[PDB]
């Protein structure tokens, strides 16, 4: 059959596999006019960074409804799919529709070269809410890696490589995130949602409201270009595919070729150096009522070696914390020898595959 003929082949390639999401992992789009009144403008303070942006229209749903797309590369794109294709054969999986996914596709990939017919969206995957790796290789995942800015979407799979969402379009979010964790609607209800938040997205112009309230006060300048994930993503996938064809070379000659190696047991291994031995206590992070140790944050950070307790009968090693003025606080500083620190030391140390400096993010 063709998957277990595939894996020889991508063995013999010397290759894995990569899944790759597109909104917020390697483009950030939007409707907002302002990008294109923007664009056509030599003069203006955003044009420099928008020199590279490409749009598209799309017309949608039952009515016809049209937009014009504004679509951010993320920098270094061209290199990082060129290079990373010598490694992976390339796949995308988006929550988009097969239209925008297409559309996409057309710019980055024009001959077919890089995915060819390899792009999942949300027409013919089979889920609204969450990605699966059996979609594509329901037998054998030990090959295939995950890009993707969410971790709720693939339930933090082992095999995934949570990316920082990418956000150069400032304010913007991710405009295919509509129908995430929620039931199936009605087809009529989803192009309602729909065409109703895109309509609100291109009348509230909230880049234009964003820029003209800068102004109103290149700090003055709303869109910049300081974004660097691809070039650190390059190295981790770089790493993953090396320890993967030592390991494998090792099994299979040991095996005589029946047992393989897998990158959803290698993965793990590498991120969980970077917080071992933290233990994490939460205070004001999680909404009261919800179970900590099942929520996003948890799990992301489990994935990264640390643990996550829920009081202080054993001392944890770090806070923390959203709001300064809680009894866990309190507690956590007469204690002593506790870590207080914002969220985002958490976020951006897991981030960066790298516990950050803890004084630089104290609460005060
Ligand atoms: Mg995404």
């Amino acid at each position: 059959r063709l998957e277990s003929e595939n894996v020889k082949r991508l063995r013999q390639e010397k290759r894995l596999s990569l899944i790759v999401d597109l909104d917020q992992t390697i483009i950030h789009a939007t409707v907002d006019p302002t990008v294109g009144e923007w664009m056509s403008d030599p003069g203006n303070v955003n044009y420099d960074v928008l020199r590279d942006v490409r749009s598209f229209n799309l017309q949608e749903g039952p009515s016809g409804y049209t937009s014009c797309y504004y679509i951010k590369f993320r920098p270094g794109l061209a290199q990082f799919l060129q290079k990373i294709s010598e490694l992976y054969e390339l796949h995308i999986y988006t929550m988009g529709t097969k239209a925008y996914a297409k559309e996409v596709a057309k710019i980055i990939d024009p001959t077919g070269k890089l995915f060819q017919d390899r792009v999942l969206s949300a027409d013919d995957s089979g889920s609204l809410a969450q990605k699966s790796l059996r979609r594509l290789f329901p037998c054998d995942t030990s090959m295939v890696v995950v890009i993707d800015d969410r971790g709720d979407v693939w339930d933090w799979n082992p095999n995934l490589i949570k990316v920082v969402p990418y956000e150069f379009f400032v304010g913007i979010g991710d405009i295919n995130s509509n129908f995430l964790g929620s039931n199936r609607e009605a087809l009529e209800e989803q192009n309602k949602e729909r065409v109703t938040a895109l309509e609100l997205q291109k009348s509230e112009r909230p880049l234009a409201k964003q820029q003209n309230a800068l102004l109103e006060d290149p700090s003055h300048t709303l869109l910049h270009n300081r974004d660097h994930e691809l070039e650190r993503l390059e190295k981790v996938l770089k790493d993953i595919h090396a320890v993967y064809y030592e390991e494998e070379n090792d099994i299979s000659s040991r095996s005589g070729n029946h047992k393989h190696a897998n990158v959803g047991l290698i993965i793990p291994k590498m991120k969980q150096k970077v917080l071992k031995g933290c233990r994490l206590l939460f205070s004001g992070v999680i909404p009261l009522g919800v179970d900590v140790l099942s929520s996003d944050i948890a799990k992301w950070a489990m994935s990264f070696g640390a643990e996550v307790v829920l009081d202080f009968s054993v001392p944890p090693t770090h806070l923390i914390a959203a709001k300064i003025r809680t009894e866990k606080v309190k507690k956590a500083v007469s204690m002593g020898n506790i870590k207080v620190v914002k969220l985002n030391w958490l976020t951006e140390s897991l981030s960066q595959w790298k516990r950050l400096p803890e004084s630089d993010y104290l609460l005060y």
